[PDB]
């Protein structure tokens, strides 16, 4: 069986995949996205230019790569077309599953009204997927048919629209948008299951880019604050129509400390000066809001958990430099839970307290390209993570520069 | 003195300028925007394609036109660059005032945090204009200088940023965005006052597109629900550096009934079935929210007021067909205010009640291209508006089709 | 019967249509090209930008216009795609006849080899049209089928390829180009006869742009130096599938003097200083070679001939200023042919000698916008042309500026 | 001293660099072009799309790469802008030497007239370089100044223009083109010597792409049929302002047989069926003319010569499969010259006759990825080339597929 490698962020997201996935792409013929909406992915700076890949697989920055958006992705044609515009010609380089669900204008309108009543459109688009009332990319090949079906849907749903105080979308406008999507996307729409199976049959090199944090997995992450989809490696197989025998090497991507964007259990969070420092140095700041992210110490219990959920062959450790010059650093080696010490991630994480090992910091790992040259305390910290995680660290990034990486 | 014609919406906006301004552009060498941010303008459908002109003057759809964004406009480079992308080449067709104020990323972030604490960035950008702490388009010609100045500004303001819980913007990111704006916008940035004066000196044909509803004028509109800027015709002169002797023909654009998007005094609002019908037939629905706009009967007191504020030579009456098949239609000829009948717009409009004339409806004006062929009741309604407004109606639009228009 | 207006150059080309057609377009819903390859049309400068319309109708500079490339045109997909790239979005604005003949790469290769043996590809593409072995635009909707058919054609023709010493085109390359043409052109390809008939049925305004000089007409022009196609007005009807009852107003475009680009009979040619002056002032210089065109005095015999061939309602007289400051100007009022004076264009034009009237020049018509203000000698010259041509002059252009035009 | 690697074609061109350079680029930070005009480079197919890099370095297909067009290149702004259009955004990825010579419209016109009198514009642009009358890229930063200087040049040269029968270029047109070049190219124009020196100082990875066949070198190639510039490795250093100490690894690219496009000495040419077969299988066919290239057996004397001229560390052997199924293959191991056997390339190559070794062919090397799996006769042929060339073969390409390559 010819196999696909897999790469996933094993935290709450922002593990810094981009530097990693981007370097790796050169070695693959196919780069594939599996699940999630456009809440996934990342932005990446290349030679001073900002690239958004929320929908598109990272391989689109490597013209040799063929990039597949799989059955599992929830695709907004608007967001996709806007991302495509960052490139001159993607034909032959980008294929979109005819089975991927559409997140259309009306999903955004529904989403907005719902927030009032208390990545737009993703939730309602997923809902329509699960209720099997939504429509899929292949239907864009028949805009007039799709438009008529949608109009029928809205009618049948009119009380839902009234309850949200939004009018039934215009048929004229809808047809015009659908025709536009048809004209633009037709050359990219294909059966991606057939194509990906063919690639593996021909022994081509295939990378699956898991697009979201393992701790955000709908089943295994810290529920309710999680995404709507499976984020772990077997989920990546599923969204692409691949089977467990087709899983190759699997690399987890992990920061040397932890962050969360929103609310939800965060055992190792540091609300004092250490955390604040991490936030500044690590630049963990929402691009859209300018808000500082929540920051905390490396959580080895959470990481061991997601390592096992993903079946990691290797860890790629990021932003180690962000800890330069800390006198002491913490690792959470276990939890205090309901009066006991536990080694695992319980379903109610809000009830655990971190149990820390303290370790001696270092002056600088920043920029270092050679393992031996690392501050001895940094070597100890790395070895301690590896040990607690249960997975070898094969990659260390000592700075934002693509060039500064240590290989083990 | 060689003169510039002017066109303004004389209601609360959405008067339907686009059909009007677009037809007129063919006859002008220069089309100019004066004030406001990107909350102004409109979108227009051409041969099935949706065009956003919020920032850009409508003349950009007529390659013969030179389009000026004046000193008075508050320009977001991001929004402007995105609008420009709808066109292949605007060089020589589009010029941006080096004196126009910049609405940058940080204004959006400020704007968002401010909403929490209770067209992004427009308010804070205007505030920086009035406090004379903001920066202007010409400064983009020196990105490094502008970047340094902005960094200094943020530092001096750091407590304001702390109070909003948003971090000081990255210097690296800022320089990169400013350099990008510089590289892209350099060919369009010029002294627009010198250029427009030259055009009039050479007896070129000039149209000023007022971009916002007269009833939304900051001074004369229904305060607090108004925009931040002057919307009436003399304001249009001011934003472009033009003097009262340079005002030509001035056309007001008015719907055959009235709408408001948000809250605020609306004397002629109809919250019953008539209003609902108007909303549906007139398609008065927020493009972004799908929410029905507030609708009401033509207000002749408000229209006489804005006609005089603008110094209208002529009215262009829009969406007359939206009243097809009403048995009876209303016109508000006066108000009941503090126990009296009044003929004017008082500063506190929330205290007036409409005094209506009722008039007999008609079956169809829809599609009619000849004045004589109009239902006699429609002729009476038109004559009655003209009389109450104090301005001749020179244009009647009987449907969305560019072709269906009556000239008087 | 609802009708299409027509505009044609009535000389040997370069009559200066662009200023004329461009001004007129604003008044039409449809602008149509009829016959010829990409040897037709012109380039036009707008606000300092150079636009090539060889294939595309001039109406593409007026987003309100719908532009039709008719059955009669010989379309090179490469040249067409390159012209389209001057615009951001033409969808809904540009339609290409599914019956138009394709001028493909191999026609260019054939064309080149044929020149050796003694607008590339046009001749061989026309030949394939007349022999009914060529393929048409609609076939691009099935690239694989078209590719297979072409391969079969080449095989059957292999001795022709051997005789030209060019190899049989690659099937792989051909499929790739055809697929590309398919992906790009699909949204523009339609039945243009049905569409144009519908437009006239709906009483839409239609302009047919004749793309080549009447004296270059294959039947009526100076043979052998002529184009391969009919250039006169009834030919314009034919290429679009229109009937004689559908012909509206017909405007001929004529320069105040005459030019020819290549060899061939040119009765009024002036090979001395007068001609040289005309060439310089009129800027009659090949854009691609920098070669001076042949120039000569107005030929009233040729113009009366093409006026009658076209059925002109009106003349539009161009570049009158180019004669400013001539002490004397000539008009050829008749010919000396085989010992007689003749009033007509004989089939062998190389055998005629011009018979001139001499007339008094003027100082300047340049820039003049008012008929009355014209130098009296210029009025006399204009009246004399009109008289000899048999058609009223309704348009006079006194300079390159769009604004400088006199209407009669 | 930090060093730049170099890659050159060591034949008459078409050695098949693209597959090679493209694979290598992923490993470099900078990819640089040194000399030549747009007669150099190649086209490359990526995932079914045709890319022209005549001017641009091959690294532009790898967004991580920074691409430098060096002092030595003769740059046509038109050709460069057209090549750039194949990409959406090159800012930060492409820099053009402010010292590179300009090949402008008038050079093309001169070039055309000169052919009459018996990659347009290249020759006359080079001539202007050598006579020190030409202008360079940096001058585009002052279009008005450059335009004035050029006008002065043309005047001083007017008899040259008269002798060529082409008019003095329009000042208006020239300014408009120069302004356009200025607006478009400003963000890419820099001092490339300073930039490249900085890169090496910072120990960045640098590849120099030699753009033309070593046997076409102006000094060392088969004169008069050669290009105008130095094509060998030290020439590549010179065009970029690099010194001999900065030369790294140098890879020669060589086909398993030989081709020439035009006339000129070609010792190993085969004008019979063997050569014809090579031409068909190797697809050696002019893309623009469809003409079969001249083909011949591998010339070991020529290859040893260019290996030494370039200082090759390694050979990369291409199109070995094109010889599949030949019963016998030839290698030219020496020449008969003026009655003697010689081992070197004499200045008059038209006077040598090939002295062949004959060797046993093989069935298929096509597609083979493993050295050991090669037909034993193929191993012998490879070993024999290496031996005669004096350079190890480190790369073997067994087919067009990027994937089919053997590494030694
Ligand atoms: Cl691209
Ligand atoms: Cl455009
Ligand atoms: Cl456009
Ligand atoms: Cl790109």
């Amino acid at each position: 069986m010819s196999k696909a490698d897999i790469i996933v962020g094993i935290q709450w997201g922002d593990e810094g995949k981009g530097k990693v996935v981007d370097k790796l792409c050169e070695n693959y013929d196919f780069v594939c996205r599996s699940a999630g909406g456009h809440n996934a992915g990342h932005t990446i700076w290349v030679n001073g230019v900002r690239y958004a890949l929320h929908l598109m697989p990272s391989g689109v920055l490597h013209p040799r790569c063929i990039n597949i958006i799989g059955n599992g992705v929830v695709v907004s044609p608007e967001v996709l077309i806007a991302e495509m515009a960052q490139f001159e010609n993607l034909k032959g380089r980008l294929y979109i599953s005819d089975r991927a669900h559409l997140n259309l204008k009306h999903h955004s309108l529904i989403d907005i009204a719902k927030e009032k009543l208390k990545g737009k459109g993703i939730g309602p688009s997923y809902a329509d997927k699960i209720n099997r009332t939504g429509h899929r990319v292949g239907e864009l090949l028949e805009p007039q048919r799709l438009c008529e079906a949608l109009i029928k849907d809205f009618e049948a749903n009119k009380t839902f629209f009234e309850m949200l105080e939004i009018e039934i979308p215009s048929a004229e406008e809808l047809l015009a948008d659908l025709k536009r999507f048809n004209e633009i996307l037709t050359p990219y729409i294909t059966d991606t299951t057939r194509m990906l199976w063919k690639a593996l049959d021909e022994d081509k090199r295939v990378l699956l880019e898991g697009a979201q944090g393992s701790m955000l997995d709908i089943d295994h992450g810290t529920y309710p604050y999680v995404t709507s989809s499976s984020t772990i490696s077997a989920g990546t197989l599923t969204g692409l129509g691949l089977n467990p025998k087709e899983a190759g090497n699997i690399i987890g991507i992990v920061k040397a400390y932890a962050t969360r964007v929103g609310n939800g259990a965060f055992p190792t969070e540091d609300k004092g000066e250490d955390g604040e420092k991490i936030a500044q140095i690590g630049k963990e700041i929402g691009v859209s809001t300018g808000r500082k992210r929540r920051c905390g110490w490396f959580d080895a219990v959470a990481v061991r958990y997601t390592a096992r959920l993903n079946g990691l062959d290797a860890l790629s450790l990021m932003k180690l430099d962000v800890l330069d010059g800390f006198e002491k650093i913490k690792i959470c080696r276990a939890y205090e839970y309901k009066g006991m010490e536990i080694d695992y991630i319980p379903s109610d994480l809000e009830n655990v307290q971190p149990i820390y090992e303290e370790m001696d910091g270092w002056d600088k790992v920043f920029g270092i390209k050679d393992y031996d040259l690392l501050p001895e305390n940094a070597k100890k910290y790395i070895a301690r993570l590896e040990e607690l995680a249960g997975v070898k660290v094969k990659y260390i990034s000592t700075s934002p520069e693509r060039d500064d990486t240590i290989i083990l």
